[PDB]
């Protein structure tokens, strides 16, 4: 069921780098990944929470739709792009913090945490700030979690409604061209040590589909590209995409 690949410790290596990739072949039910231990270790989720976050506050009406204009508070913050409006398209490709931080107010802790457990998302724990525990609170998930919750995504079988995942997949399109299509979401853990970066996602092919868990070690924010393309080069190595 599960294979360990240590070749793909090179990939991290060659960038003075460490970290796991995890793999998992929807069609022949397999997983792989090049460090077991650490694709079971269980880190913040920061950014890759906007997933969950996103279907929450779409089931729950606290977002209409993909159009709903979230206007900026006229606060400057030292990203650009975040001192704009945004809808749920834009506050994804732009990890857009502040915006999510108003969703996760108006679900509330209560909502929150008995979405989580429902989903069974991480250790499904909410204990800190209520717009904030996602970067520096309780709540913890590993890479093989992480495509655990997005397998159920992709199969519309999270105890949301259809439309709500549907719509939270269209946001996370990340890449598509005639090989594949990758829908994805990025993170980057500051807050609590080990600072690390995170890709989520999956790889739709013609016949089959591939869903993708890495974490790595990002001691600064210069390395945040190696997140996609250490994954790429995992990717390219197994012939999932050319
Ligand atoms: O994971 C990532 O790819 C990433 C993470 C962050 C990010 C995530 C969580 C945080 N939580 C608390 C405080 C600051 C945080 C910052 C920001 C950016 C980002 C987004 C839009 C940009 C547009 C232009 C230039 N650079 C940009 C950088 C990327």
């Amino acid at each position: 069921e599960w294979q360990e690949n240590k070749s793909w410790n090179a990939h991290f290596t060659e960038h003075k780098s460490q970290g796991v990739v995890v793999l998992w072949n929807e069609n022949k039910q397999q997983g792989f990944t090049n460090n077991l231990k650490r694709a079971n270790q269980a880190f913040l989720p920061a950014s890759t929470f906007k997933i969950p976050n996103s279907l929450i506050a779409l089931d729950l009406g606290v977002v209409k739709d993909e159009h709903q204009v979230f206007k900026w508070d006229g606060q400057t913050r030292d990203i650009a792009t975040w001192n704009r409006d945004h809808n749920l398209i834009t506050a994804m490709k732009y990890s857009v913090v502040p915006v999510y931080q108003e969703f996760a107010r108006q679900i509330g802790e209560a909502r929150m945490s008995k979405m989580l457990h429902a989903f069974d998302y991480g250790n499904e724990d909410i204990s800190g700030n209520v717009d904030s525990f996602w970067l520096d609170g309780g709540i913890r998930i590993s890479a093989t979690e992480q495509i655990s919750f997005l397998r159920k995504l992709y199969h519309n079988k999270l105890h949301v409604s259809e439309r709500s995942q549907r719509i939270v997949k269209q946001a996370m399109l990340t890449e598509a061209n005639g090989d594949y299509i990758i829908r994805a979401k990025t993170g980057y853990s500051t807050r609590i040590e080990p600072k690390i970066g995170w890709w989520v996602g999956w790889v739709e092919l013609d016949d089959n589909v591939w869903f993708f868990a890495m974490n790595m070690d990002m001691p600064t924010s210069d390395g945040l590209g190696l997140r996609q393309a250490i994954t790429k080069e995992v990717l390219k190595q197994e012939k999932i995409i050319p």
